[PDB]
């Protein structure tokens, strides 16, 4: 029955990934962020400039105060509410319905977007990082718990607006092809995973592979770059660098604070090399890679001029809190969060962007001797 979730998922270029819930008795519809990053459902529930529709508890039969205050704090933007329960459902997700803790935001720093057509946030994330703490139940494990859904979501995000589909409860084998290669859970907390090599248009970065998870390696649908710990990144930007000397990028560039751009369909894709992440897999000594496009790492934006020049965002930055895979990793797969039995899948996606000559890839098995000696203690 996942057909009725397949494209549920829209947004603008560059502004997130949304699905449409509905909170409340009676209904009362908004449009909500997906984010394996964190484990809060918060949605707006007071006037803001950028929000045109808010949750209005007074005018919901079912919500419960919890009487509590709560905070989240992101790497980008933050905000405060009121915690309490009500009643809620995905229109295009299963025929269910949940009573789900929700955070009301009644005040917020540089989190809502403006012209985003998001009002909150679905963190899918688990417990353990959950705000205040981590008794505070996560919307889909309310939903594992009270219904009969079974306990896995898949994403996959169509990038430039922007759309996708989240199938609660299972996997759609008609959104991707090829084989899904899983890679261990480390933790349920974020979705943490161990990254076990590097390599730059096949060419291996050599580093002493804890330096790619340090202190941790998350998937992150909420973040859009390919955020890399700083010794990480210093390397990727010096080959990738190499690479395009062809041509001359600002420095700006590099740091993501500049654009660069090419007269409309000259864009030198062939001069950026393409990325590999190998991921520990399921069996000793076993993982398997998945390969990015420059397509994906460079985000088209808005020519600032009157032209109708191709202008891009380098969107790998620098990070201190260890990797985060975002939708520039996501939006090339099938990415299978199966939280059943503790592993992530990556296929690859059938609305992956198109290179001329070169394909987006996932592809096993490989060897790699002690995998476990690259995850960071
Ligand atoms: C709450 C706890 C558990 C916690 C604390 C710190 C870090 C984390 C890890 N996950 C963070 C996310 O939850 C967290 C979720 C976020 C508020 C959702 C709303 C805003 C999305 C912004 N956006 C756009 C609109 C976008 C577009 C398409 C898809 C996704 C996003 C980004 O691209 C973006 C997001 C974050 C950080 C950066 C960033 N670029 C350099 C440094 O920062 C960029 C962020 O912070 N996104 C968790």
């Amino acid at each position: 029955s996942f057909v009725e979730m397949v494209d549920n998922l829209r947004g603008k270029s560059g502004q997130g990934y949304y699905v449409e819930m509905t909170v409340g008795s009676p209904p009362q519809t908004l449009n909500i962020l997906v984010d394996t990053g964190s484990s809060n459902f918060a949605v707006g529930a007071a006037p803001h400039p950028f929000l045109h529709r808010y949750y209005q508890r007074q005018l919901s039969s079912t919500y419960r105060d919890l009487r509590k205050g709560v905070y989240v704090p992101y790497t980008q933007g933050k905000w405060e509410g009121e915690l309490g329960t009500d009643l809620v459902s995905i229109p295009h997700g299963p025929n269910v319905t949940v009573r789900a803790n929700i955070a009301a935001i009644t005040e917020s720093d540089k989190f809502f977007i403006n012209g985003s057509n998001w009002e909150g946030i679905l963190g899918l994330a688990y417990a353990e990082i959950a705000r205040p703490d981590d008794s505070l139940e996560p919307f889909f494990d309310s939903l594992v718990k009270q219904t009969h859904v079974p306990n896995l979501f898949s994403l996959q995000l169509c990038g430039a607006s922007v759309g996708g589909s989240m199938i609660i409860g299972g996997i759609d084998h008609s959104l991707y092809t090829g084989s899904l290669w899983y890679t261990p859970i480390r933790r349920e907390w974020y979705y943490e995973v161990i990254i076990v090599r590097v390599e730059i248009n096949g060419q291996d970065l050599k580093m002493d592979c804890k330096e790619y998870n340090y202190d941790k390696s998350i998937v992150d649908s909420g973040t859009t770059n390919l955020r890399l710990p700083k010794k990480v990144f210093e390397a990727a930007v010096k080959s990738i660098k190499a690479a395009s000397s062809t041509e001359k990028f600002p420095d700006g560039f590099w740091l993501g604070e500049q654009l660069v751009c090419w007269q409309a369909g000259t864009t030198p894709w062939n001069i950026f090399p393409v990325i590999s992440l190998y991921l520990m897999g399921e069996v000793t000594n076993q993982s398997f890679r998945i390969t990015i496009l420059p397509q994906q790492y460079l985000r088209p934006v808005e020519d600032v001029a009157t032209s109708q020049d191709d202008c891009y965002k380098f969107a790998i930055s620098q990070s201190s809190t260890g990797t985060v895979m975002g939708a520039v990793i996501m939006e090339g797969f099938y990415v299978v969060f199966d939280r059943a039995r503790k592993r992530i899948g990556f296929a690859v996606s059938a609305c992956h962007v198109h290179d001329e000559f070169r394909t987006a890839a996932v592809e096993g098995p490989f060897v790699t001797l002690d995998m476990e000696d690259c995850g960071y203690n």
